[PDB]
């Protein structure tokens, strides 16, 4: 019975799309998400075990692009899964934990106020 969708996809690329450019703009902290985890590369077999719903900036950057989030949350929703698959599979004392960390306090920073430009 609630309203769904009352948003455009276009109209939520536009306003979120900072979000995204912001963690983008993170240099050195940025360069594990930027592509999906690729566990040939990287020699680690069990990380689709693990992380049952890979994802990663390019990822959601193409969804946004494309306009494929209906919902402002979703999008969140996906910088979300993002982060917490790296502190799901990473040690907490290695480097790529500590980068999601970093990612995640930027996003933080960054969500707030558009979440509430949205209200
Ligand atoms: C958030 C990415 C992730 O969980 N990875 C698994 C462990 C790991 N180690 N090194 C990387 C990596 C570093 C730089 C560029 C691409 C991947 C990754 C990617």
């Amino acid at each position: 019975s609630m309203r769904k969708k009352i948003f455009k996809p276009e109209e939520l690329r536009q306003a979120l799309m900072p979000t995204l450019e912001a963690l983008y703009r993170q240099d050195p902290e940025s360069l594990p998400f930027r592509q999906p985890v690729d566990p040939q590369l990287l020699g680690i077999p069990d990380y689709f075990d693990i992380v049952k719903n890979p994802m990663d900036l390019s990822t959601i950057k193409r969804k946004l692009d494309t306009g494929q989030y209906q919902e402002p949350w979703q999008y969140v929703d996906d910088v979300w899964l993002m982060f917490n698959n790296a502190w799901l599979y990473n040690r907490k004392t290695s480097r790529v934990y500590k980068f999601c960390s970093k990612l995640a306090e930027v996003f933080e920073q960054e969500i707030d106020p558009v979440m509430q430009s949205l209200g």
